């Protein structure tokens, strides 16, 4: 029993976090082999409104960049820009380097965040990419260059680098290839984010997790087509559910014997009725930061 | 900005996890220097687990210790309270600076759940006032540890799941938290209560995050009255936590607000019910970047 928003063991990322300085500007970098990855606005100053990143990089030498892995000063022997990520060639290969990959993730995916300051981790926590491509993280100034990731066996899938906090208090960033998620740019101009919606297929996976752990108070005797569920779920700002979603919910239907569409009916009623004083897996709201894969890993 | 339930980095602790096998019983152990700590109920058979006599049940060779794909040679075994100690040939080189502490209820900590010696994930808990923790554990997770980092301060080692889905365990000296024993029998938690000082500290984390306050200051005596009705631990003068109101300016006003929230009853920092698993030291710790 039990159900908590658990992150992966951060150990394999902790061994990669270094500190990157360029003039007056200090933030975190990720050290994999002989390359350190960090946000490119490390070269900016307060260049915030309309930075010309190529112009600013041209005026840098290798030794403009202080790389610092704990007590050691790494030596920068090369650098280039790939989209919004900076890539620094150091002369020593990180021996703590894990087996890893870079992966772009679609909204709804979950990942762990290791929030660092100065190359020092401060905490870990679990996060979902919102449909509007943002993340409701816990980030202070100094946070940039922190990373999101999944562990799969002993291979680390890196999927997020943190670049900025938006005026609303939510956070934006890039894959490790330097391409932003969502329609954002690393510059201090007005850039609004699309409306946020509940991640429907995660709420459904959560309902199954509640049933796996012994609770069925929310079910009912109704079912629904997939279209009538979407017509209702949208009015609560719920993402559409697709046939794809319904398929990956397959294995959870099997373990419970409750058919996905039947469980959509349950969700339908919960949006209509509320909790009525009750809780589900400890919460009094419907919870959308767990994917079907997370539910399968933690519950069984 | 933002507030999440955050766990300490776990790498220092991942390096100390190992598997311990006795009979068909497998579970997790804690490898520090040349000692491996785990639960004494790893010597029991299921038939033994009904009414165990540990002293009598307790040779070396019958202890398979597995660090990764390395076998630790067991050269000595002994018991301290409800914990088993296994001396091994070789000290763990990844031994961090550490120490065994014992935490009070209302204190929070991190759990690195494990299976067959392999860290599966980490999360932030609180020691419930009824001395249980609401963690997330399957069979095979016995021996996972709770801890804080400051130096790793191990405070918890997981032993059993109670019938209600909650979990009970010991400190690393083998003393149980709460009124429980390590044998399969009839045991259930005492009625539980909400950690009042932590709800206030969480209401503070929201306020300094842009989130319900109340102009109608109450007094300490008047509040506990409200609190006892609603199953809240009484608020002491120690719980008065100065550094959080001095950083956002009112203490009995926050009590005034909580006192009102309980009666009337939207959401705060994205929870619909009042959260009591953040300590005031957590709140500063998170909103400070240490
Ligand atoms: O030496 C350092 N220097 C800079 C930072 C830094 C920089 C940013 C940042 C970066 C860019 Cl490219 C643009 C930016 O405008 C955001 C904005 C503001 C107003 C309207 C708007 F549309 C967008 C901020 C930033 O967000 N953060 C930050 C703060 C809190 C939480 N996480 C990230 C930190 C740092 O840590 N170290």
């Amino acid at each position: 029993s039990g159900f908590r928003k658990m992150a992966f063991p951060s150990g394999k990322v902790e061994g990669c976090m270094v500190q990157v300085t360029c003039g007056t500007t200090t933030l975190n970098g990720l050290w994999l082999d002989d390359v350190v990855y960090c946000p490119r606005h490390v070269i900016c100053t307060s260049d915030m409104l309309n930075p010309n990143y190529e112009d600013l990089l041209i005026r840098k030498s290798n030794h403009n960049f202080l790389v610092q892995a704990g007590n050691v000063q790494l030596r920068v022997i090369g650098h280039s820009m790939q989209n919004c990520v900076l890539k620094l060639k150091v002369d020593t290969a990180n021996p703590k380097t894990p087996k890893y990959k870079f992966v772009r993730i679609q909204p709804g995916q979950t990942f762990s965040v290791l929030a660092c300051y100065n190359g020092s981790p401060s905490g870990v926590y679990q996060c979902a990419m919102r449909p509007n491509f943002t993340i409701k993280g816990s980030f202070l100034n100094g946070s940039c260059g922190s990373v999101g990731f999944n562990i799969d066996y002993d291979c680390v899938s890196f999927c997020y680098m943190h670049h900025m906090e938006l005026p609303t208090g939510v956070h934006a960033g890039t894959d490790l290839e330097g391409n932003f998620y969502g329609p954002f740019v690393d510059r201090q101009t007005a850039q609004a984010a699309g409306t946020d919606t509940t991640i429907t297929v995660n709420v459904l996976a959560w309902l199954y997790a509640a049933v796996i752990n012994g609770d069925r108070w929310f079910l009912n005797r109704f079912t629904t087509t997939l279209n009538d569920f979407n017509l209702v779920a949208m009015k609560y700002n719920y993402e559409p559910l697709t046939q794809d979603h319904v398929d990956i919910l397959g294995p959870l239907s099997a373990q419970t014997g409750i058919a996905v569409l039947d469980m959509c009916a349950s969700l339908k009623e919960l949006l209509q009725n509320g909790m009525n004083g009750r809780t589900i897996l400890g919460s009094a709201l419907l919870e959308d930061e767990f994917t079907p894969f997370d539910v399968v890993r933690q519950c069984s």
